[PDB]
């Protein structure tokens, strides 16, 4: 009863980011992981629209809220806000694609748009010329960032959902060229592999967690958006893992000070695709995707998930504007929002 406040929706998201990635993070060790959990948040908000019965509590529940919460207003202000002028001007893509055969209520198609900015099209489903004109969007809406997205299609599908973001932010403070010397990245104990290490010797927040034997770095984003990199004393990565919950991250904000560091850090691109089904299925979302879903928010002819990709591309370089801090192995990270505090991307660096 009621649009929920601000705060229970930074507090949903933040519960339902670090909960999304334990999971990730357990069906794939040694693979780089990112994501962007505020996307996907969204894109199941934007898909409770037309979700009733129990396939609403399921979406709501596995979000992060009470089965009766209003949720929309809220995601309305919230991507507002991270879309502004003044911020990272994200350039994404969140396409929803139905078979041509199903009138939808043209309320749910309203609703997305001004609610979501997230497009909907209805087309017809061979697997061949419809996989094409969707990764050719996808590619179109990223500015070629994310080009042939999906991989195939089966014949029987009816509704998919492709939600996509390519970030390369600029720095606050910028690293200098002429410092990134090639280094030896430890992957692991048996395998090494050759990186270039960007450094940098200035004033970074900073904080040494012993109590969870890691270390803790802020680097500022030009739009008001700053990168936090978490790095295991030496072979703890598994344990941190395990403590990596919405209440430690409080804990490191409350403890970084402005400090100097001695800098090192891998330039390097990593990516993550994913597919929602079976990832979401362990939080609790399943109906959504399969035969018996209600979504007559969306038609009223029958009709469910069948396939809902995600993909996430992150590139760091060095552009643009004591302690030492080597990253020559394995790493967490995240990018925040300032303002909001809305965890945009959670990361994992295995293989740089």
């Amino acid at each position: 009863q009621g649009a929920a406040s601000s705060h229970k929706l930074a507090e949903a998201n933040t519960d339902f980011a670090f909960s999304l990635y334990r999971e990730l993070a357990k069906s794939s060790p040694d693979k780089n992981i990112f994501f962007s959990p505020v996307s996907i948040s969204s894109a199941l908000a934007m898909l409770s629209l037309g979700a009733k019965g129990d396939t609403h509590t399921q979406i709501l529940e596995g979000l992060g809220f009470n089965s009766e919460a209003d949720i929309h207003q809220g995601f309305q202000h919230l991507l507002q806000t991270l879309n502004r002028p003044k911020g990272l001007q994200l350039k994404t893509a969140n396409g929803l694609f139905v078979d041509k055969s199903l009138k939808l209520l043209d309320s749910f198609l309203e609703d997305s748009k001004k609610l979501y900015q997230a497009e909907a099209f209805s087309v017809d489903f061979d697997p061949e010329e419809a996989k094409k004109q969707i990764n050719d969007w996808v590619e179109k809406q990223t500015n070629g960032k994310i080009k042939d997205l999906l991989k195939d299609l089966d014949s029987d599908t009816v509704l998919v959902l492709v939600n996509a973001i390519y970030f390369k932010g600029k720095w606050k403070k910028p690293f200098d060229p002429e410092n990134t010397k090639e280094e030896d990245f430890h992957v692991d104990e048996k395998t090494t592999v050759k990186v270039p290490m960007m450094s940098q010797k200035g004033k970074f927040y900073y904080y040494h967690d012993d109590e969870l034997s890691c270390k803790v770095l802020e680097l500022p984003y030009k739009g008001n958006a700053s990168m936090l990199i978490i790095l295991p004393d030496e072979g703890g990565l598994q344990h941190l893992e395990q403590s990596l919950t919405p209440e430690t991250l409080s804990k490191w904000l409350k403890s970084l000070t402005r400090r100097s560091v001695e800098l090192y850090l891998p330039k390097f691109k990593i990516e993550g695709t994913y597919d929602l089904k079976e990832v979401l299925s362990n939080l609790g979302i399943t109906d959504l995707f399969s035969p018996g879903a209600d979504l007559s928010g969306i038609t009223e002819e029958k009709l469910y998930v069948s396939k809902a990709v995600h993909k996430a591309v992150l590139e760091v370089n060095e552009e643009g504007t004591p302690p030492e801090f080597k990253a020559d192995r394995p790493f967490l990270f995240l990018i925040r929002e300032n303002k909001t505090g809305s965890i945009l991307f959670m990361g994992k660096v295995v293989n740089p």
